[PDB]
């Protein structure tokens, strides 16, 4: 197209984060990447979960949980991100990348396998939120 994104952005009134600020460190060995690089990833998270309200879906998410990603890819937020963006092509290219990486040597996620991933791969990104937002909030911390 013409362009992309928008020049109009939005964050939230709460700050991101308690008042008590903490130290942090990363360190890095080479990633496993399906082939991006302009695509990386920043932290794992403790078990996500998804509330669906049915005995199969609170079953069958759990059952596949095993074999979902543990991580989504995304970009810094650098104080030009658009909140929503920052998620929504966080899971859309993690499950692209993997259901990929994995079918390629034998493997297969139908519908509901997706529709899963579709939140569960949401919901990290959605913690990664709070992880790269203390970034642009280390400058701009007002």
């Amino acid at each position: 197209g013409q362009g992309g994104g928008t020049h109009s952005q939005w964050n939230k009134p709460s700050k991101p984060k308690t008042n008590m600020k903490h130290m942090a460190g990363a360190a890095a060995a080479g990633a496993v990447v399906g082939g991006l690089g302009g695509y990386m990833l920043g932290s794992a998270m403790s078990r996500p979960i998804i509330h669906f309200g049915s005995d199969y879906e609170d079953r069958y998410y759990r059952e596949n949980m095993h074999r979902y990603p543990n991580q989504v890819y995304y970009r810094p937020m650098d104080e030009y991100s658009n909140q929503n963006n920052f998620v929504h092509d966080c899971v859309n290219i993690t499950i692209k990348q993997h259901t990929v990486t994995t079918t390629t040597k034998g493997e297969n996620f139908t519908e509901t396998d997706v529709k899963m991933m579709e939140r569960v791969v949401e919901q990290m990104c959605i913690t990664q939120y709070e992880r790269e937002s203390q970034a642009y909030y280390q400058r701009g911390s007002s």
